[PDB]
Order: structure tokens, then C-alpha cells, then sequence
């Protein structure tokens, strides 16, 4: 039972719109939206989404199974070691948000301040005496942007196994020579930061010339996350303001995932007329090119809806029905649909590029939607007793710490790794006014509901 | 009654060192040290000092009012109008941390968030409704710090009033013509960004070129809170660990403050022998240029103490008896003493290049003094109802607001505005482990002292 198999489980059920049902249903957690920060639902003027990992939620784990696979065969290809097609890929080693350390090879999951809460060199987990070698103070500089890079988003599990099969696969070899910062071949010497380097190009490389989209839009259902609530949602939020698509996904693509995931024989609800899923939308842009797009973005372009081409030249015109834009900035959406940022509640899961980034530059409202919780609060309600215990209470903390963990998988929960909050959760915390396993968990509010957090207060306050 | 009044009465008191007299003492605001993340004393190897506004704390309002007199006296003697010699510091105005904004005038006051909590133009408070015209988000981009500058330090202050002086000096003086950037006078035109720019500089010269440190050296009394308790302390630090200086002051300047500072006819206790202010630290450091001193640093160099001048050269010896640096890097500090980052306890009074930088530069635990909090948690227990009565409870809610506000000075609490809290709060309560109204107040903690603070939860953990 994957995150995935959990919101395609509650994405199978019609939506009983009664008030009490509603109000009963968003009770339990997996239904519920969780609030950082206050926000008054009527003060929302505009709803805005991007389509990956949001609105087209990748099934798990056959989607990240696709990718790996498709980036190991790029590898090779480029003349990477046969080896690698033995690899296969594991679910239960990445969590997101690790971070890989491109000079020692290392994944790294790290707090809030860039200390070390785990590490793993290949699949050896380093324990706290032992990373003191390459970390004296168990500390990172994150400013240190050219050697650590932060593993952000759903699209980065892949790479995040594949970086530590690598690493296992070097070191194991006897064709090579492991040294501090990378491989010995002979006369050819590889770091671990130009292997990173590889790994990242090929994944760029699988969605940007490669067969990955091919793949996924031939095989929809098995790809990809489908509601019938999605309609009825979007359509509720029309009634009251303005909704808007921002995604880095190009038109074509855009248009072959949106046609599927609004294919049903009605509209809005069973009985109603089907509409094309642009319908739904009161602004469409495409090449967003996030978090660039929340400063100075690119030049506004035109799709050619007809052939998926961009227009020749800048667009000077005005907001016109069927229009669809490509590229442009946050101050088009702003302008376009008369809207200063906190009327826009912007619906991202890209924690940094959607987030912090619209929240931090534009002073945007913003919800974040987190697929893995889905399957992370099961876990949480089901063994709350190792919790509890750690609560409570040294070697048993240890213990119990790695307990917990691993029920989550090989590197922990995304939140957590036991009482030490992660670099991830804390950025939820103070980013994301509202967050959930899915935005479809905003159907269950009405829409001047008052989502409420308790004021904070300084020590010396209490 | 200043908050450096307060500061010098629990100056005057000598300290009972009887361990229940200490826990009783303790036990009250203004001698507590508070906490936001748990730090065990027993894990402190090094205690770091500045000088400046931490060991010297400048007395108030004496001090402002004479960094005010000389600043406007700079700017005269440039050009500026002879109406300046007209204004006089008034300490009831300014509230440290505010942001001036270079391109419309205004000082504001601002969330974490960039979000508008108070706008004056010169002496004006601008409403709600009027702020929109410039701010349409009520919101500022504080990465936009070419447009506006925040004022982080007490030394500050001065020019907190000084520019809402001159908007007001210039605003209704009908010399001038007001224009939405600045000033017109003639065909000579004066931007807001251009006069912040000279104010600015004038400051500097004040403090570099000018006659301020020869004044307060001159009536270290009336300028200079002294504490016979300090070398108590100090060298209880040093029975325990090692204790540093890392001070951006330069030696001549740090030498006559600091021979003040200790000038007692006492050591430590009442009794012992006084000894020279340089025995009570394993390692002196002068023109540190925090922040960068975090980063990258300047070249190391020897002071020659009977000059005060630099020698010429760097320095590539080791720690000696008696010797004083100048420059370097904060890794000087951890080589020399043979120290990592959280070993070290840096106790700084500048929230961005003492605290926030050494502990997301270096992993430093920090200790923050606030010197007006000697005089705001005065003001936060004896007006507790007002605050009260606002977590209880829209137009009484902006009264009370305002109420509550006045009670601090035109520019609010330090801390907060009604249940807003200021970006100046959010960064105490985010980088600075432990803060106080004074250093002092460790005294009344023994040595091996776990400061507590409670496990943070997400609201789904919750
Ligand atoms: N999740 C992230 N992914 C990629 N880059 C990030 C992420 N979070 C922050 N950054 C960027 O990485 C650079 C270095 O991070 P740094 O620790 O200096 O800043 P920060 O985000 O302000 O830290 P803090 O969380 O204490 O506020 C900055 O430019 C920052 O914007
Ligand atoms: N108190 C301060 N004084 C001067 N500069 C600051 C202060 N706080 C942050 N800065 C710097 O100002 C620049 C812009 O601030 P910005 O809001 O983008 O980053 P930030 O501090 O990481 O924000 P956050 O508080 O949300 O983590 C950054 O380089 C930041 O380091
Ligand atoms: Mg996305
Ligand atoms: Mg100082
Ligand atoms: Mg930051």
C-alpha cells in the first residue's frame, strides 16, 4: 500500500456534498487540510495550480520504477558500466528531501540549521562517530549551493536510489579505486560530483528528449493518479473566484495529461454534460519556468493551440478566451486577472520552486500538497506508541529513534527523523499557509471556512 | 526610567553567589536567561564575546542623543540645511529593527513574512486604506535590499529619528517640492534614496572619522553601564572553558573601553587583586568585520599593543601569551582554540552578523542580548491586561492595538504590534538558542544548567 494506492483509494469515491457527511468526513486526518498560518477562505479571490504531482499525481511506485529505469539506460548508453541494468529500483530506501553531498558521496538527511540527522555513503548507514571524519561539527553549510544539493521533489526518487547504487556499485567494484572524493579507473578519474552531475543530466535528459512522457501518456491508468472529484472541485472554486493553471510542463503534454485526468462521461457531476478540461480554467501557462516566474520570468509567449508551437514573437495583447500563455511571470497572472497576491491561494508540491518561493518573493497565499502523507499519517496514528515512548525518555532513545524510522523506510519519515524535526518539515512549517495529502481535501470546506492557527509567543512571553 | 537604567541598578547589586539566593534571583524575568532551543552548558567549551552593545552596553538615552548631535552636525557641515541644528533625539520615536524604504521614504515595520505592520512617512502614521497607493500588496520584498535597509543594531537608533526628521523637515518646509521619490529644490533634485545614502555615511563618519569614541572615552561614566559582577562571571567562564573576544572595534578604542570596564580597586571578587582586562581571555580579536569574518574573513594580523598599530605583514605564528589578532576568520577562533561550532557559545548583540551568521555559517550555539528587554518585559507584565484583552477578542481590535503599542513608544514593541509578531522577534526566536536583557544573567545558572525548550510538532503530529 503506497501513498499512491491511498489517494487512488479515496479518488474511487463519489463526493456525498450533504454538509454533515462533509464535515464528518474531514475529521480524519487523511481528509483533512492542516494550517500553519490563518487564512480566511473568503478573502480568496483566485485559485491557482500547476499539473505535476498536483493536479496528475504519478502512481508510486511505478512511476519512479519507469524513471529509474529510463535514466539507467541513458547512463549506459553514454558508456556507463553494464552493471547498472542488474539494478532494480527499491521504494523503501529514498525519502525526500535528502540531500547529496557531491563531495564525499554521501546522502545526507539534515534539520532545519544543516545538522546531521542520518547518513549513508552506498547503503552504509554512518553512525555518529564515524561521520565525524567528513563532518567535525555533524553540521553542513546549505549556502554551500555547488556541493550540496537538495533532493526536493517527487521527481527526484529516482536519482536519489540511483546516486546511492552508484556509490554501492564503485565501491564494490574491484575494477575500481575508491578515494575521498570519487573513483579510480586506471588512468581515468571520476568525483562523485561529476557522477552526480551524470545523473542529473540523464534524468533531465529521460523527460526533456527521452521516452518517459511517451511512456506515461500511453499508459495513463497505470501512471497516473484519476478523480472524478477533480471536476467538481475545480467548478466549486469558479463558482466564487478565478482559477488558473502556472506549469513548467510544456502545452502538448499539459494537454494530454489534463484531457485524461477530466475523461469521464459527465461533467462536474455524473448527469452533467462533459466539458474540455480548459473550460475549467480562467488563465492557462505553460513553460512556466518556476521559481524564475515569481521574479524577473521569461518573455510572454502565445501557444499556437493548433499545432503545440509557440507563436513567432512577445504576446501584447490582452486576456482573450482560448488564449493559452507560455513562459511570461507571476505579474502576468497578477495583471491579467486583477488579483494582488494574498487574493491567490497558489496549490503547489514543489516545496521550494512553488512555495517559498511565491510566498517569500509575491507575499502569495499557499497550500502544499505532500502525496507521501497519505501514506505517512497511517503510519504516525499506527505506531504512535514508539512516539509516545521517545516523548517520555540514551541507547534506548537510539533505539527506538531507528525503530520509528524504519518503520517509515531506510532514510525515516519525511518529517522526522525520531524527536529532530527535518530541514523539509521545518520549510512546510513556515512557507505553507495550508497543506494536505491532496488539494481535492479543500472539497470538504466550505469556502468562507476559517482555516485557524494559534498565535505564537516568544519565551519571555509565556 | 531606560532600559539602561534598569540595566545599571542590577549593575549596582553585588552578587550573592549562595546557591538558593541564585535560583530565587533567577526566577525573575529580567535576570532569566530564556530559551529557544535546549542547550546543555556542560557541552560549552569556548565563550565568545563582542564588545560593543554585549560588555559595553552604552547608556540610553545619553548615548543616542550624542551619536544624534554629531550625525546632524556632519550633515551641516556638508551642505545640509541649518533647520537641522533645530531637531533634538527624541528616544520616545524610534523602535529598533525598522525598514527604511529608500525609494518612497517610509519607515516600516514589518512580519517575517514582508507584510506591513506600521508605515510612517516622516512623523505620519499612514492607516491601512492610504498605505495601498505604494504598498498594493501591504507588502515588501526585503530581498530588494538595494530599496530597503534594515536597522538591526542599537547603533541605529540615532538614525531611526533622523530620517523621520528629515521627511518631515523637508516634507513641510516650503523650500521644497515633495515628489513621490524625494525632494525638488530648484533645479537641484534630493531622492530619499540619496539623503538614506548620506545619513548613512555621515553615521559612519561619526564613528570612524569623527569625534564620537574620543567623546564617550572622555565620560565613560555618563556613556558606559559598568558591572562589577562582569569579571565574576568571566572568570567563572574561565574556570570551566576558554573565553574569547571577536570585536569589529578596533584595539586603541577596545582598550580604553575595556580598562573601564574592569576598572574596580577588586578582581573577580571584593579582596582579590585587580588584574589587566586581556588575563580574563584566551584569545583577543579586533576588527573582526563580522559578518564576513563567518565566511571568507580578511587576512590575519598582529596587533603591536604598545603602538596600536598593525604589524606589517601576516601573521603565520601560534597562539602566544599576550598577543592580540586583527581580522581573520571565525576558523582562526576554532583552530586556535581547537574548538568546533557547538562547542562555542557566542554571545553577540547584532542579531544578523553575530547571531544568525555564525550559526548558518558555522553551526555556533548563540546567546542573544537585548538590552531593551530590561525595560519591555517591565512594560509586558505591567500591561498584561491590555494584551489580555486582545487574545480574548475588529475597530476595538485595532484600538487596543494601538493601546497596547503606545505603551512602548511611537514605533511599537520591539517584538510584536498587538498579535503580529516582527521579523525583529521571528529571527530572535529562529537563530538565537538563548537570549536575555544582558549577558550577566548566567551568572545565576550553574555550569553544567540544561536550558530546556519543549519539542516542536507539525499540526498533523499535533
Ligand atoms: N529547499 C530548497 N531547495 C533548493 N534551494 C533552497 C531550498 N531552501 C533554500 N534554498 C536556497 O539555498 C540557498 C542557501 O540556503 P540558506 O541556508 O543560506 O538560506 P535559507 O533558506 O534562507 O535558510 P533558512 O531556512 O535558515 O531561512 C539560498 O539561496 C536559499 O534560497
Ligand atoms: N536582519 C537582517 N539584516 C540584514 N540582512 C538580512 C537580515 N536578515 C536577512 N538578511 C539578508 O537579506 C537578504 C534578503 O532577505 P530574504 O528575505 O531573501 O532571506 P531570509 O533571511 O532567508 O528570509 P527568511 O527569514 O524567510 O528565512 C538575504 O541575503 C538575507 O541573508
Ligand atoms: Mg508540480
Ligand atoms: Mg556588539
Ligand atoms: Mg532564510
Amino acid at each position: 500500500t503506497s501513498w499512491s494506492d491511498r489517494l487512488q483509494n479515496a479518488a474511487d469515491m463519489p463526493a456525498n456534498m450533504d454538509k454533515h457527511a462533509l464535515k464528518k468526513y474531514r475529521r480524519e486526518a487523511y481528509h483533512r487540510v492542516f494550517v500553519n498560518r490563518s487564512l480566511a477562505m473568503e478573502k480568496i479571490k483566485c485559485f491557482g495550480f500547476n499539473m505535476d504531482y498536483t493536479l496528475a499525481v504519478y502512481k508510486s511506485p511505478e512511476y519512479e520504477s519507469l524513471g529509474f529505469e529510463l535514466t539507467v539506460e541513458r547512463l549506459v548508453s553514454i558508456g556507463y558500466p553494464q552493471e547498472l541494468l542488474s539494478f532494480a529500483y527499491d521504494s523503501t530506501f529514498p525519502t525526500r528531501g535528502l540531500v547529496f553531498d557531491t563531495l564525499y558521496g554521501n546522502l545526507l538527511k539534515v534539520d532545519a540549521y544543516g545538522n546531521l540527522l542520518v547518513c549513508a555513503h552506498g547503503f552504509n548507514f554512518i553512525r555518529g562517530p564515524e561521520t565525524r571524519e567528513q563532518y567535525p561539527n555533524k553540521f553542513i553549510q546549505r549556502d554551500d549551493t555547488e556541493r550540496f544539493y537538495i533532493l526536493n521533489t517527487l521527481f527526484n526518487l529516482p536519482e536519489t536510489y540511483l546516486l546511492a547504487c552508484l556509490v554501492d556499485f564503485f565501491t564494490n567494484c574491484p575494477r575500481y579505486t575508491s578515494c575521498e572524493t570519487g573513483f579510480k579507473d586506471g588512468d581515468l578519474f571520476m568525483s562523485y560530483r561529476s557522477m552526480f552531475q551524470d545523473v542529473r543530466d540523464a534524468v533531465d535528459w529521460v523527460h526533456y528528449k527521452g521516452s518517459l512522457k511517451e511512456k506515461t501518456v500511453e499508459n495513463l491508468e497505470k501512471y497516473v493518479v484519476k478523480d472524478g472529484k477533480l471536476p467538481l472541485l475545480l467548478s466549486r472554486m469558479k463558482e466564487v473566484g478565478k482559477v488558473f493553471l502556472a506549469t513548467n510542463s510544456d502545452y502538448k503534454y499539459t494537454d494530454k495529461i489534463m484531457t485524461y485526468l477530466f475523461d469521464f462521461p459527465h461533467g462536474p457531476k455524473p448527469g452533467s454534460s462533459h466539458r474540455p478540461w480548459q473550460s475549467y480554467f480562467d488563465l492557462i501557462l505553460v513553460d512556466a519556468r518556476k521559481p524564475l516566474f515569481f521574479g524577473e520570468g521569461t518573455v510572454l509567449r502565445q501557444v499556437d493551440t493548433k499545432t503545440g508551437k509557440l507563436k513567432i514573437g512577445t504576446y501584447t495583447g490582452p486576456l482573450q478566451h482560448g488564449i493559452v500563455y507560455s513562459g511570461g511571470s507571476s505579474d502576468t497572472i497578477c495583471d491579467l486577472l486583477g488579483a494582488k497576491g494574498k487574493d491567490i491561494l497558489y496549490i503547489g508540491d514543489h516545496i521550494f520552486g512553488d512555495i517559498l518561493k511565491s510566498k517569500k518573493r509575491q507575499g502569495w497565499r499557499t497550500f502544499l500538497v505532500i502525496p507521501e502523507l497519505a501514506q505517512e499519517l497511517h503510519v504516525w496514528t499506527d505506531k504512535s506508541s514508539l512516539f509516545e515512548e521517545l516523548q517520555s525518555l540514551q541507547r534506548r532513545i537510539k533505539k527506538v529513534t531507528h525503530d520509528m524510522d524504519m518503520c517509515y523506510g531506510m532514510m525515516g519519515s519525511l518529517f522526522r527523523s525520531g524527536s529532530r524535526q527535518t530541514l523539509f518539515a521545518s520549510q512546510v512549517m513556515r512557507y505553507a499557509d495550508l497543506y494536505a495529502a491532496s488539494f481535492i481535501n479543500l472539497l470538504y470546506y466550505p469556502f468562507s471556512y476559517l482555516f485557524r492557527a494559534a498565535h505564537v509567543l516568544m519565551p519571555h512571553e509565556s
